[PDB]
């Protein structure tokens, strides 16, 4: 009535609820109707949300997820739970069981990637674990034996595969790759991709967030399934994608997620007594990465640029992914000052119609900003818990803990939306989004 | 390692998630491999601590205890889970499918009943759904409207078959009515019960529970299956029960909740203007059950005592049931101060040993005194729950307070069991009990 | 800027903070400049607000007004800080030190006396001392003995001169003794107050707060005034003020204050072994003020009336006084949910443009209602502290929580105002009272 | 009895009761009756206390200290209150006020300093006001505006009068300007200081802490008071001390405090606008002394030494003062994690016997260790705190969170003692000490 808020520890609670709620057995779903089935990034915060309710099962989350890894390395998307429809492209318009060399044996997965923030969740997994004692260490402990390997692969991946020219920037084949699928950062290429012969289809997504303004155009799904035919026509073969695809941009939110993955799992390297070789590739790799990021910004500002391969140029926009250089470091001081001016300005964070001081995806006063329509505008939880957990690292303490103080207060209705109207603070899109519940266990600790 | 306490938000994120892991969908386990089925009145804690995470879902544990009601009212206390064994006596032993004319159509149930908390379960539930603003209301009052005719015959059978006499005392037929199984209250009246051709069995409790000190004996065990054989040869036929059973007991702390219950219910019923004769009744049973506990206590101390119908005789033992007219009030003023200063002494919660301010299931000065012995010493959560809670409701503010603060610092070692080494504060018995979570749920609010 | 309430942790050391501040060595100012003295019933309150912080302290705080006792035992309303200016009426206007026969030697207090919250304030110093150990509970239980005699006198004067037909209403000569000022109650006989010769006099109130909506009006001073003059032309004897004074009210809220004060002080004298003769007379006062409260009341509403001795009738005003009966108890069953079916819906709690769930002074319905004017409208922490804890008394926890709940929310802004505009929210009056810093206090624990 | 602790709330208002307790008007005492004056250091902690309570009385705190700031920079290390005995030595051995030609005028100071922890009491205000709103934020700017130049004034005195030879290393000429009176870093360097004839006195220290064992001996006074003398002896002229004083060490925990005070106070040049040249050299010192910090470190552990200027040799000890490069940064990454190691291991945090994880202000190992004699081996709350926000400043948040956390869970019991012992907690020295009010009011937020 007079106030729906949830006290720290109901709150808590309900968070703890909803993720048990949406474990399968072996996996989380991202959101119980609307994304039904495992997804890469959402199961590396799903391990951090798990990690204070059982570190053995928090093991379990990316161990299922390491199970789907290919044979190249790649961490696929999604991996989709067995039997479950209800969410499109599903498994049998990928094809990747048919048409992957690669793809893993005894698993369904997608054909494409996302960002790996999965040696965060491996080190808050240590954290809570280092707390809790012998028995709670040696899990921990005997998951990195089985699968530092795997762990090492993927960033191998990345490194090799989708950095082929070393310019320490990543390069992705579709725009769902970045998690931000309609992010404002991918319009202009999107704009030069012209679909062919595409067959039919129909949308599940909207059948579910029945809105039309909270998801993408019917002609945006056309481009997205567009790209995936180009993909099959090559078997999803990493040699022959650069030569097909026509959608490829450098995704500097990834790379400098990338660095910061690498310096993290190179630190639980040197703790663990790791193979010495493969810290110093880690090392290596979050400095070309970290350095790559700086090479896009704004030589004033600060602001971090996409870089589009085909049409060969920076890529301007107003969004949340100006901000990556926050996350990794390596910008001159006075860059980097001018840079959080940007972030704590009227552009994003101290624009004066929010309702809490958290980040916008796309700046209000940019042209692209429309409040409800997904990365366009709306605020998002997982970003503020990014943000926050990379500023802790940067020893900014209390821009950290602002950030974690309004996302805390923003979640404080259970609603645990993926994400919220900027100016109103409604919830939007999927309610339940296991991601969301993570993100408020960590925090409230 | 220096502290192997939990914090607040996360002790209350750590108990919602085991009971949402207890759940099979429609009921809840006790206990997941102790008590692998729904048990009668950890069903009513349960609801209690499902209503801050969802009243949906705390509505539809009570729901599913009640379509197990039998046709003359009375509520089992077991409802098995289909296919699940592990746990003896499994419903074959019981029969109740075969004999019992009044059991249930589509469940399999026990044949003896379990204390009468469940309007106190109603009663949170409602308090929740009334700060959770109108669609939840409706839900929690939807439930009201089903239910309610369920509930008053539940009180009706408990006032009408139990209480035959009309003394206000609920007569048991087996200790495991009581809840407290192997209480020193029941040593008299059991050692009156010599058992006949008793078919074979194996006990499986103490599979999972291995330590013989924190279990019944096996003498023990066959005096309780020895029961169920009298039982089943009148085919648990209420009328000809009084004719055959060795064990016959007024149950004083079973009569002082159902005093407390009808009092709540009666409440309950005028809010929401449920039939006037209904209420009447309850009112009625209230009193003359408040009143029944009030005749058992000592006219000095205010002990209440237990009363062997078989012996006709008063049944003193030094346990936590003494403490029964605290809960449903009656006494004179004089015997209650009294009363207090026995439970605040040092034969209970004041013994210098005692690790906690908390009431010891049996008096750790008493002849009968066993540290690690089930009701026999170990301190109960679900006793300092109801304590605590039925204390606030006589306006006994600060004693609440003191019961419910020393129960977080026992429960904040998130082991979730359901009993306690009085002393040393050791978890005994099973861990991850479902009422213990739902205790800890109701006390952080 | 987007938040602008505090922690739990820093509104409670903000509140000590301020409650030292005030803290002129052994009396606490109930305002700055405000009220830069010591107050009656305030002292109780700040006495409450201690107990966390020094029970040592809190026994002073009783200790000095207790000092200040009349010789008749009467707590007059304001103990004098030595050579403090800045509020009228002084010491020079009462002239209690030349006048009054009764008046204590080396104290300077005013001749009228306030409500008898201090036995609870008593209450909540033994069981803050119970929990902290020998020593502190060796400081409460000298307090008692050097002051019980005191607190007895204290009671025993209300009862005999306040109450000389034993009707179980105590009778005021002054509107400021209800603590009350310029409630609508006391309008009616306010009237028939007709100033004569009064001596010339300056205000001091509306020169701190200057806003001429939140204090009395000159007209109404003009009358407070000339009672003094009434009461001085009698030199405040007792058996002369009920021929010479133009105001005698029976004051049901005051009356159902001290019938709960006399069942606490009760309780307290048997836990204490104090004189069984005591202890009978102030079981025997409690019940005859709870009669005579109920006696005042509404036979449909329940609500309770003041009384006119002069006038000879019933005061009908819609303020939280009507509320009486909930504090004290005594209403046949139906009578009292009708009072808190009143107490709960539209014009009182559950008006809908009210900013909080809490009790205004004066009902938003009522054409005596004015939301700016002090005992008019405002919503006042101190009767939701008191509400909130004589309602958890009277068993009804969940109501008790809601106020508190409520009041913290209320509070969290830091203000420690006295009173609330009851619709926005904005504080009122002066900020810095002490008695809303120890109502937060004694609330957050 | 059962539970010594406060909750949260509970130890926020006595913290906070506290530091007003202490309030003379316009500055804190350090203690009530060991320290009745204004320490430098503990004024910093003091205001950083205050700033969560009140902005403008944490900045008139700075104000009173810089009021007595000397004419060349110095802040010194006692600011005396007016009339305030029973501390030697007073005002009157020191004969500042008529012998140093650098002395404030119309306040009464010692003559030595202490360590540079202001600009962080700075940086927390300044944090604290922009979460308050506008006014709040004129109070903390105002402040800058008119104390910055007197800030910089003592960066600049100890840059270039305590470090002439531009080693980056602080010179000190009395162990009492370490803040570690009777550390063992200190030792053999006091060893060689000679009394000659010292004009005789009485301890008053050790009248109010009798325990001969928590206090520096005799023999160690005799020293300090001889120091006084030699500074006498030159008027307290800065270009003299070299030549005439019999104890000159740079002190290496000093240092790397300084370099992190000139950076902090760099950054609040730039974020409000202070001369360039201020913040150029403020960043120079800042690497200067974190380069002559790292100067000093053992080549395996990277431990830092102190150096004793006479003797012309590194001062090994084991003490906490060791860790000063963890404060300011600069190891190489393979010393900085072996002093981490050493940090964490048996030898200091994680020796087996001790009750909290805090650093022990002398190794346990060490034959220097005592338990109970002052820094000698107790655990210090501030050094506790220091570490702990240096820890978060570097981007260790769970380090910095592991400190926080058992300092909060050692200051639970409300002693406000400055140090413990460290084995059984018990509280050393004086209870009621304002710095560690002010850590634990930090801490809870």
């Amino acid at each position: 009535p007079h106030d729906p808020s949830f006290t720290p520890t109901q709150l808590a609670a309900r968070a703890a609820y909803l993720l048990r709620g949406n474990d399968l057995g072996t996996m989380t779903t991202a959101a119980p109707l609307l994304y039904p089935h495992m997804w890469s990034w959402d199961a590396a915060f799903v391990a951090i949300g798990l990690a204070p309710l059982s570190v053995e099962r928090a093991v379990v989350e990316l161990d299922t997820l390491l199970s789907a890894q290919w044979r190249n390395g790649m961490i696929p998307h999604i991996v989709f739970a067995n039997g479950v429809d209800g969410y499109f492209p599903g498994p049998a318009r990928w094809a990747t069981a048919t048409l992957a060399d690669n793809a893993p044996r005894n698993r369904l997965t997608s054909g494409i990637t996302q960002p790996p923030v999965h040696a965060i969740a491996v080190q808050r997994i240590l954290e809570h674990a280092r707390t809790r004692g012998r028995s709670t260490r040696a899990v921990a402990e005997a998951f990195l034996d089985r699968r530092w390997g795997d762990l090492m692969r993927w960033h191998r991946w990345l490194a090799e595969c989708r950095d082929r020219n070393e310019r320490g920037r990543i390069t992705l084949y579709h725009g769902w790759e970045s998690g931000m699928d309609n992010s404002p950062r991918w319009d202009s290429a999107y704009a030069n991709v012209v679909p062919g012969k595409l067959p039919e289809y129909q949308r599940a997504d909207n059948v579910i967030i029945t809105d039309p303004s909270q998801r993408p155009s019917d002609g945006e799904y056309d481009r997205y399934l567009w790209l995936l035919e180009e993909m099959k026509a090559v078997r999803y073969d990493d040699e022959r994608l650069p030569s097909v695809m026509s959608f490829q941009v450098e995704d500097v939110f990834f790379s400098a997620i990338f660095s910061v993955a690498c310096q993290v799992l190179a630190e639980i390297g040197e703790d663990y007594k790791r193979p010495h070789a493969d810290v110093k590739d880690l090392y290596l790799w979050a400095e070309r990465f970290r350095a790559g990021v700086v090479e896009t910004t704004d030589q004033r500002t600060g602001a971090a640029r996409d870089f589009d391969v085909l049409a060969e140029k920076w890529l301007v926009t107003e969004t949340a992914a100006q901000f990556a250089p926050l996350l990794c470091g390596g910008l001159p001081h006075d860059r980097e000052r001018a840079l959080l001016k940007l972030l704590e300005g009227p552009r994003f964070c101290g624009h004066p119609d929010l309702k809490y001081g958290l980040i916008p995806s796309t700046s209000p006063v940019s042209r692209d900003f429309r409040p409800r329509e997904y990365w366009r505008g709306p605020v998002w939880p997982v970003l503020t818990w990014l943000f926050s957990w990379c500023f802790a690292r940067r020893g900014w303490a209390e821009r950290a803990r602002l950030l974690r103080q309004e996302g805390l207060r923003q979640a404080s209705d259970g609603s645990f939306a993926a994400y919220y109207e900027p100016f109103t603070g409604e919830p939007l899109g999927s309610m339940q989004q296991s991601w969301t519940a993570a993100a408020v266990l960590d925090w409230l600790g």
